[PDB]
């Protein structure tokens, strides 16, 4: 419904801690119906998936993560930090129809792929025109994939714009993004696009694509993320 997903703010941390990362539900309670995702943020905008389907680690994740449901909440485990787990960590539950980001945590540490999604660093356009970005899949097989399209604004959170599936076609869109967004594929060039219409300046964001699909863990792999501009 109107579903909001809360955070830990920050957390400061030290090698050889426990950290313990939480994500809850504005409904009061999350339930294995929400799928849920962690990923990991690193400067200039790198995301990396490594939690999802509530408490699977993605491949090529470290040991030391591990996620579960435990009361009403999502948990993300770090047993042993490092230095190199200094990031902002996003949880990303499923409502029914829509992906719904928490607000991230910012985790300080004291002490201090065969896969590849391949956008352009950045893109320009008018206000009132339409931008076309793209988002070429390789090293892995791009029809059995899902590609999600995400958007994250200066300074502020993440917004799922949608999925796509090219092998039925199907599309889903967030009800916020439905007439500004359309998801289209070409599996030969293993190339997702997405359009965005209507341009104005509150459209100047960074916009990723990311991988899911029917019980996998959903967002796993991230493109860097296209920054786009509009300006006169």
């Amino acid at each position: 419904a109107q579903a909001v997903v809360t955070q830990e703010s920050a957390l400061t941390t030290s090698p050889g801690e426990t950290v313990t990362l939480t994500c809850r539900s504005s409904t009061g309670a999350v339930i294995s119906s929400n799928f849920v995702s962690w990923v990991q943020e690193k400067p200039d905008h790198l995301f990396t998936g490594l939690i999802g389907g509530n408490k699977n680690r993605a491949p090529g994740v470290p040991a030391r993560f591990s996620g579960s449901l435990i009361g009403d909440k999502a948990v993300l485990t770090i047993t042993g930090a490092q230095t190199e787990d200094e990031a902002i960590y996003f949880c990303a539950l499923w409502y029914s129809n829509h992906w719904v980001f928490g607000g991230g945590t910012k985790l300080t540490v004291l002490g201090q792929s065969q896969v590849q999604l391949q956008q352009p660093g950045a893109e320009l356009a008018k206000p009132g025109a339409s931008v076309q970005l793209s988002c070429k899949g390789s090293g892995y097989t791009f029809p059995n994939y899902w590609m999600h399209w995400v958007t994250q604004r200066p300074g502020r959170g993440l917004e799922w714009i949608g999925r796509i599936d090219p092998n039925s076609g199907f599309i889903r869109y967030d009800e916020r993004f439905k007439t500004k967004a359309t998801l289209t594929v070409d599996k030969p060039s293993s190339t997702a696009y997405m359009q965005l219409s209507s341009l104005t300046s509150d459209d100047s964001a960074v916009y990723f694509c990311a991988r899911g699909c029917y019980g996998c863990i959903h967002f796993d792999y991230w493109g860097q993320g296209t920054t786009l501009t509009v300006s006169s």
